[PDB]
């Protein structure tokens, strides 16, 4: 069970919603397209809010959060509905996302291979687990991949979970499938977009950038199929620890996982197999 906070709770627990950044001495940690996150401090422990700016969402983040517990996903502790406003209650992760790790953001050292390899595991484990309890994740990307005191992978965000055609086309662009693209709903747009994560591991590069060339991520896999370049080439400069072999095995996984045909792609169960051979 969850607990039910009032509004008021979540008001003051967050210094009236400080919209403020951390860094000048707010509240705000960051926001999405359907709500702000605030840090706040419920008997001397750290949570994260998020208030959310839109109802089946947050009806299906605690349906999808009620029925599915594991390791690798994030917890849910609490919500409010009392107002006018919709708010969620997390466990606070201390080391933020992994797509902010990966560009170490706020001067964060570099995640090392080791590190890289064990959240990679974590996160193939937690969409494993939503998988077997028939959900589809919809938005798997770096930003959606947080990290607790240890460095383990908590899959986040079920709001757009699914327990298939849609007119709605919801998700991140340049993690998406071709046919989620299309408006599919399927378990394999979600190893699609896994193989974009793991690729952004491998090289420490966001999935897209639009002051680069290429600007999307899943076209170095062209270049390497086409023989113009390497995966050596592409690993990441900010690794002391990165060998050649298993840095081949995660690519390896990565293009099996990025095949544009859904069928041809591996089940989340092989792919954690192939990750844990990797190590
Ligand atoms: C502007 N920025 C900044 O000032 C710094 C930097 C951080 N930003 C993110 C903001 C949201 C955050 N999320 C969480 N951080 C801690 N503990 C959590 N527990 C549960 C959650 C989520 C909250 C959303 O719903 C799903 C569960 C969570 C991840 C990092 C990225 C951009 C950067």
């Amino acid at each position: 069970r969850f607990h039910s906070f009032s509004f008021y709770e979540l008001k003051n627990v967050t210094n009236n919603f400080d919209e403020r950044p951390i860094s000048v001495g707010g509240n705000k940690m960051g926001e999405g397209g359907f709500g702000v996150v605030y840090k706040g401090y419920v008997n001397n422990t750290t949570v994260a809010v998020k208030k959310l700016a839109l109802k089946q969402q947050f009806d299906q983040e605690i349906k999808v959060m009620a029925k599915c517990q594991h390791e690798n996903l994030v917890e849910l502790l609490g919500f409010s509905s009392d107002g006018d406003d919709l708010c969620l209650v997390y466990v606070y992760m201390p080391n933020g996302s992994l797509l902010d790790r990966l560009s170490c953001l706020d001067g964060t050292p570099p995640l090392s291979w080791h590190m890289r390899c064990k959240i990679a595991q974590g996160a193939a484990n937690g969409i494993n687990f939503l998988h077997e309890n028939h959900h589809i994740h919809r938005d798997i990307k770096s930003a959606n991949i947080l990290l607790d005191e240890a460095f383990t992978a908590k899959i986040s965000d079920f709001g757009l979970a699914r327990a298939v055609m849609t007119s709605r086309i919801v998700g991140t662009t340049a993690y998406m499938a071709p046919e989620a693209l299309r408006g599919e709903i399927t378990p394999k747009s979600d190893i699609y977009s896994f193989g974009v994560v793991l690729l952004e591991i491998i090289t420490g590069l966001p999935a897209v950038d639009e002051h680069r060339e290429p600007q999307l991520l899943l076209d170095i896999k062209e270049e390497i199929e086409d023989e113009e370049k390497t995966i050596e080439d592409y690993i990441d400069k900010k690794m002391n620890d990165a060998d050649s072999t298993s840095v081949e095995a995660m690519y390896s996984v990565a293009s099996q996982c990025l095949h544009e045909k859904k069928n041809k792609r591996p089940d989340i169960k092989k792919v954690q197999q192939l990750l844990q051979e990797m190590t």
